[PDB]
């Protein structure tokens, strides 16, 4: 049964809910993203339309294998006819190929549903600032003022300078970096490029890479790891037992590992500062987890929001608890009150 919150009203259309079987009544099925909680439900022998980015098509045909007559690509920023519906993608600020739509009901209405997001203020210049936005579809994941973390540039920072250092200091450190999903290529990229290396990878992640439009990819990663002084693995084996089974493979090429554990938020954020963040430590192996989020803070959430203007809010995060959906709605509330609309 697909719940509410992933269906149009006023059209034929879903959002991020191939996991129902056949929805009675959907003539397209958009997809915001690809991370695997919201295409679940996708595989080869799917048979309707599905509406998403360049970026998302070509992961639904390379790593999923849906055929190519069902995928219809749209350009971001480009106003579009869709079974008679006018849609527009913009960028969302999240993983590769991550986008927000806008829907202009027949009746009059506008519609955006975010998918995921990190509301940012250059959404504030987009195709958004044109007009009024009747209801919001909205990515609520850290929809609490507790939930505070850094700037991406901020973070990014500490990890090139953590690395460069390592390294510096002991040229037979290697640097290893946790993945479980498309997202924080950042990350890896920004390491091997001021130790100069490629990043190395299993196939699989490679093939997924390959599919993403980053420009001169070729240049940055590769399958040949030993060519390469940043290797990433798998988030499950960045652990010490992991590690130090990784280090015997690499043949005493290195005799000390420095690991990167992107995360979203964790509490440590509640007190330290990201100048402050200490790794775990055991023996020749050092683990850092640093919170590099691709989710909107409370703040940033709040001042998109307050922006826009919406007449009514439907979160898409965090339905499932009665005490969660009543936080949500205090906030909303309080926000609409403070700006005053
Ligand atoms: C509470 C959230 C809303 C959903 C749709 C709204 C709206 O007013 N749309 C324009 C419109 C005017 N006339 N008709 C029929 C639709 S308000
Ligand atoms: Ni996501």
């Amino acid at each position: 049964t697909c719940p509410f919150y992933k269906k149009i009203p006023g059209t034929g259309f879903t959002v991020d809910a191939f996991q129902y079987g056949v929805v009675e009544g959907c003539t397209a099925y958009f997809l915001t993203h690809f991370h695997s909680d919201h295409y679940a439900g996708l595989s080869k022998h799917f048979t309707f339309p599905v509406y998403c980015s360049e970026i998302t098509g070509n992961l639904l045909k390379n790593k999923l294998h849906v055929q190519e007559q069902y995928i219809h690509p749209l350009p971001l920023d480009t106003e579009c006819i869709v079974n008679g519906v006018k849609v527009v993608l913009l960028d969302a600020n999240h993983c590769p190929g991550a986008v927000m739509i806008l829907f202009y009901l027949p009746n009059g209405t506008v519609i955006l549903h975010t998918g995921d997001f990190r509301a940012d203020p250059s959404m504030e210049r987009s195709l958004l600032a044109d007009q009024k936005v009747h209801m919001l579809y909205l990515d609520t994941t850290y929809c609490s003022p507790e939930y505070t973390f850094p700037s991406q540039q901020e973070v990014i920072r500490f990890a090139i300078n953590t690395a460069f250092e390592a390294v510096t200091l002991n040229p037979h450190a290697l640097v290893v970096c946790g993945t479980y999903s498309i997202g924080k290529e950042k990350v890896f990229l920004a390491i091997a490029d001021v130790l100069g290396s490629k990043v190395g990878m299993s196939q699989e992640k490679y093939k997924t890479l390959q599919c993403l439009n980053i420009p001169e990819i070729n240049s940055l990663i590769t399958t040949d790891m030993c060519s390469s002084l940043v290797h990433l693995l798998p988030m499950m084996q960045i652990n010490f037992k992991g590690l130090q089974s990784h280090l015997k493979k690499c043949g005493g090429k290195y005799n000390q590992i420095l690991a990167f554990r992107p995360t979203g938020w964790t509490h440590s954020n509640k007190f330290t500062r990201i100048a402050d963040v200490i790794p775990q430590t055991k023996g020749n192996i050092s683990i850092y987890g640093i919170p590099y989020s691709e989710h909107s803070s409370y703040l940033e959430m709040k001042r998109f929001v307050q922006w826009l203007k919406p007449q009514k809010i439907i979160p898409t995060v965090n339905v499932g608890t009665w005490k969660s959906r009543s936080t949500m709605e205090k906030y909303f509330r309080e926000w609409k009150l403070e700006a005053g609309y």
